[PDB]
């Protein structure tokens, strides 16, 4: 439920907090430790429904992904194009 010591829900609801992670994912800024872990698992999160991830990993990633699809739509388009070009998460797992 937390990334880098902050409640994930507070990160997602704050442009200031979320943009650090967004930029990390888009190779536009340095990653925090959990930002980096998210980056490593995000292709598997979207394309396989985090088949090989841990429970902690899966919970965090699915929370981020679904908040982003619902309420950060421009950032979703960018993340989807890079990490899930075939749109498997929306078509298979959402
Ligand atoms: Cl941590
Ligand atoms: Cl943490």
């Amino acid at each position: 439920t937390k990334y880098d010591g902050i409640d994930l829900d507070e990160i997602l609801k704050s442009d200031r907090l979320f943009n650090n992670y967004f930029k990390c994912l888009m190779d536009e800024g340095r990653c925090t430790p959990d930002g980096n872990e998210l980056k490593k698992i995000l292709p598997e999160a979207l394309q396989t429904n985090c088949a090989k991830c841990s429970e902690k990993q899966r919970s965090g990633a699915i929370k981020v992904i679904n908040y982003v699809i619902e309420n950060r739509k421009e950032q979703w388009d960018a993340l989807q194009k890079k990490y899930d070009p075939e749109n498997l998460y929306v078509e298979k797992y959402r």
